[PDB]
């Protein structure tokens, strides 16, 4: 209960939120139902509309006005925004010549330049380019800022996670808004998008830039709009806020516009009816320029103009029902759409059984536009899956298609043409971002790059000190002329030994056997250079990794690749080799196919043994340096260290051996050489982090030897491919991967055909950054290159996302 008796005379769009129940009137009072009885008339006026005519010149104030034409109207700071161009003969902002912003020009008694972010729901990045011809402001930002060709959103691709990850620099899976409906079991409660439960503090996690501001002292204007609020009523009020004395005048600001969202879910993303929502938009964008050229403050302001997500074409038709693959389709909740995420519908049932729901919905149909997935099983790329408020099992919907319960959801809850939400690798997921003013750079464009980069650049913008988040804070460091942030390389923590030769071979009883008594030193001083280090350079290109936490590992040096042996987990942190252009693929030979052989740098009680491999009937092994791309015969017995395996499942062995065998010899081919990084991952708690050693929930049987959850592997190659991978002068290129460690291969539902058929297309879909492998691993990649720190941050952060080119 609110008493509304109070007034809003003179307190329009305040900037301190009083307390329940003196009335409110700011731009949440709607919301709460809480605005004054006289909110409407005296802050929301409309009278004579936005624009100065002729006639308005010079007029008598009229306080009934949405906006003035009068005399006194700049220093009041509430002009109508084309009053300089109608009234004193100036010109708009958008028929200005771009001119280069060097240096801050603010009007006195400014510390420093005013940040304002203007975001617009469902600006699909190809926008830019197609709707150009109607967006001029938009367009005079673009090619005279700093622009990206687009900006990748965070999944799912719907419209709170995304705006809250802008703000917060978090995946959805920390910040827990990780839905724009969720049920968190914990509080017992549901958010809706209706409503009042979505207000509550306890959804809302991290710390959103305007908190940030406020607790190192800036100021900030409102981040939320009410619906009803005009687009122009948004604007003024930013404008008068920027017109407040220094001592309380905010220095950061955010426009929020719900178009073209909202025609494109109406429209589909190019339908004929959206034409006039970007025009709208671009005239907004024109009157905010405008009015900051009144204020003086064109050249002062840094503004971002960005998107949230894009829009994809999605109708009725396209939807599949969970009844046409459940008997039980009542026993489960379903949160629907573009992505599916299911639970029990009663905590009550002991008969629910994720398993079997699972298998149900498992490659049914020929054509099927959803795989399910266990949400530990998603692409790592997604970070999504460790939040309570994340149903165990999700559905990855196909782009331009639904999942529905029942067909009596969909015609008794086409309605629509447009929707979003899907994977945000998708090309018409990604969305815009525009930098302008003095601290962007001039006409420059940066490669696409992921949202919860941005939270840390809008804290360099505005000086402040960002709260721990998700971005990698100086990997943006080129967008921006000024107010970079230097990051200094992580420091080691473990430092490597690099054993000798210490063993005998009989100390060793692994139950292993090899092939191999058949054995001048001519190759021989030649193989003692070898194990100690003399190819290295050749196949540690970038340096070691380093590690980042407290271990014990060895650097074991061969031939043909180097690796960090974990004496804690018992196999290889990481495995580096170079493969050149023209080196050629090999066989294992008859003889060698179930060699093992120990490692005489490494004591028997450091290492695996074959025995728990022959009695697990479950697991078999693989290698991390693959025997086929040996360099020459007897380097193949390195291959077969003991020191060199690791454990695989049979069906993953299938994918693991066509990418050693045949997909890193076809890179080697298209990129000129690629030098590889590869080895395990352990996330048994799905968190996106290292697991330490008593959090392992899986060994190899009657052992010590943990089983990882992913595989991963970084190949580096030169950006300039004319340059071999391992002569390259200049900025590299790269692709990861993190492979799931599954048992079975009913992820792929060609996977009974040749590996030709469907093991590329696996590794596509998990594709991920080599900031992921670090998160996963906890290991620093990159530590010697020539390369600007910077810019290494950057590579860090890219992802290979196999998409074709934004476009046509
Ligand atoms: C992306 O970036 C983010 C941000 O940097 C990374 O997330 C951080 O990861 C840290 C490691 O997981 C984690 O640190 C922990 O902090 C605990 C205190 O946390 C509270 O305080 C902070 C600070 O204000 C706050 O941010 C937290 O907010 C979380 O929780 C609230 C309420 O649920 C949410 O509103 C909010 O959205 C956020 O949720 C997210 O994080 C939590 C984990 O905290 C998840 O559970 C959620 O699903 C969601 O993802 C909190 O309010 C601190 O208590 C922890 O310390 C424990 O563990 C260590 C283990 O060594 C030990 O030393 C301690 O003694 C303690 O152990 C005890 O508790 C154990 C578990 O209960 C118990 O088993 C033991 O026996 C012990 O008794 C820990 O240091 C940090 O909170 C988050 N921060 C955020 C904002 O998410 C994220 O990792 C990055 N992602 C990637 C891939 O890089
Ligand atoms: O006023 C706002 O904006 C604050 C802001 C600005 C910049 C921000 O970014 C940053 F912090 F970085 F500046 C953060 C918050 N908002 C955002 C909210 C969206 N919404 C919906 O009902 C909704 C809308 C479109 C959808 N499509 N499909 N489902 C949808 C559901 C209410 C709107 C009020
Ligand atoms: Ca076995
Ligand atoms: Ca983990
Ligand atoms: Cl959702
Ligand atoms: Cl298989
Ligand atoms: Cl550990
Ligand atoms: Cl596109
Ligand atoms: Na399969
Ligand atoms: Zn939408």
């Amino acid at each position: 209960w609110t008493a509304t008796s109070g007034s809003c005379k003179g307190r329009c769009f305040e900037l301190q939120e009083v307390g329940p129940p003196d009335c409110r009137c700011d731009n949440l009072c709607k919301s709460y139902s809480s605005c004054c009885h006289d909110f409407d008339e005296l802050c929301l006026k409309t009278a004579r509309g936005w624009e100065c005519t002729k006639d308005r010149c010079g007029e008598v104030r009229n306080e009934e006005n949405a906006c003035h034409c009068s005399e006194d109207c700049l220093s009041r700071g509430d002009c109508c925004t084309n009053y300089q161009v109608v009234c004193k003969g100036e010109s708009h902002w958008v028929d200005d010549d771009c001119e280069e912003i060097k240096v801050p020009e603010c009007p006195a008694g400014f510390v420093r330049p005013p940040l304002i972010i203007f975001s617009v729901d469902g600006f699909r990045a190809s926008y830019m380019k197609k709707g150009s011809k109607v967006m001029p402001n938009i367009e005079k930002l673009r090619s005279c800022g700093t622009h990206a060709p687009y900006m990748r959103p965070v999944y799912p691709t719907k419209t709170f996670p995304n705006l809250y990850t802008l703000a917060t620099g978090l995946y959805p899976e920390s910040h827990g808004i990780v839905g724009n409906s969720m049920y968190d079991p914990v509080f017992d409660a549901s958010f809706h998008l209706r409503g009042r439960e979505k207000f509550n503090h306890r959804w809302w996690g991290g710390q959103p830039l305007w908190i940030t501001a406020t607790k190192q002292g800036v100021r900030a204007g409102t981040f939320f709009w009410s619906v009803s609020i005009p687009h122009e009523r948004r604007i003024l009020t930013i404008l008068q806020w920027l017109s407040l004395p220094d001592n309380e005048r905010p220095s950061v600001y955010a426009f929020y516009s719900e178009q073209p969202d909202f025609s494109g879910h109406k429209y589909g993303p190019f339908g004929p009816e959206m034409t006039n929502p970007l025009r709208e938009i671009d005239k907004t964008v024109g009157q905010l320029m405008d009015g900051l050229k009144q204020l003086r403050l064109h050249r002062c302001v840094n503004v971002i103009f960005v998107g949230d997500h894009g829009m994809e074409d999605v109708t009725c038709d396209r939807t599949e029902f969970l009844s046409n693959y459940l008997t039980n389709v009542d026993d489960i909740t379903l949160v629907p759409g573009t992505l599916g995420r299911i639970r029990a519908k009663s905590i009550n049932n002991s008969k629910y059984d994720p398993k079997t729901i699972i298998a149900a919905l498992t490659c049914k149909k020929p054509d099927q536009h959803f795989k399910p997935y266990m949400k530990q099983h998603l692409p790592k790329r997604l970070h999504y899956a460790n939040n309570r408020r994340i149903e165990d099992i999700h559905l990855l919907v196909d782009r331009r298609w639904h999942v529905a319960r029942k067909p009596l959801d969909v015609y008794k809850k086409c309605f629509f043409q447009g929707d979003h939400g899907f994977d945000n690798k998708v090309n018409s997921m990604q969305t815009v971002f525009v930098g302008y003013g003095p601290t962007f750079k001039y006409r420059t464009k940066v490669p696409p790059f992921e949202n919860i980069e941005l939270y840390n650049v809008m804290c360099d913008l505005l000086g402040l000190k960002p709260a721990p988040n998700n971005g990698t804070h100086g990997s943006l460091n080129h967008l921006l002329r000024t107010n970079t942030f230097r990051p200094t390389m992580p420091d080691e923590v473990s430092r490597p030994n690099y054993p000798g030769i210490m063993y005998l071979q009989s100390e060793f009883d692994l139950g292993c056997t090899c092939d191999d008594k058949v054995e001048n030193k001519l190759e021989e001083l030649n193989k003692r250079l070898h194990t100690k280090g003399s190819t290295k350079e050749r196949h540690l290109l970038y340096g070691r990794p380093a590690v980042l936490y407290r271990t014990s590992y060895d650097i074991l040096y061969h031939t043909d690749f180097e690796s960090g042996y974990s004496e804690i987990f018992l196999m290889p942190l990481w495995t580096s080799y170079t493969i050149s252009k023209q080196a050629e693929v090999s066989s294992i030979p008859e003889h060698l196919t179930n060699c093992v052989r120990p490692d005489v740098r490494v004591s028997p009680g450091f290492s695996q043994n074959c025995l728990a491999y022959k009695n697990d009937k479950q697991m078999s092994y693989g290698f991390l340096f693959p025997p086929y791309l040996s360099s020459s015969p007897e380097a193949k017995y390195d291959a077969f260290l003991v020191t060199n395996m690791v454990p695989m499942y049979p069906a993953f062995k299938r994918v693991w051996a066509y990418f050693q065998r045949v997909l890193v010899k076809k890179y080697a081919s298209e990129r000129n050489g690629v030098n590889v990084i590869s080895g395990p991952i352990f996330d048994y708690n799905y968190d996106g982090l290292r697991d330490t050693e008593d959090e392992i929930k899986q060994y190899v049987e009657g052992s010590s030897i943990p089983v990882p959850t992913h595989y991963y592997s970084i190949i580096t190659s030169c950006l300039d491919f004319t340059q071999p991978a391992d002569k390259c002068d200049g900025p590299l290129s790269v692709s990861s991967f993190i492979l799931p460690h599954r048992p079975d291969n009913d992820e792929s539902c060609n996977s009974s055909e040749d590996e030709s058929k469907w093991v590329e297309e696996l590794m596509k879909m998990h594709t991920a950054r080599v900031r992921d492998i670090e998160h996963l691993t906890g290991l620093d990649f990159y530590r010697k290159t020539s390369r600007s720190y910077s810019e290494i941050l950057t590579l860090k952060t890219y992802l290979h996302t196999y998409e074709s080119e934004i476009g046509g």
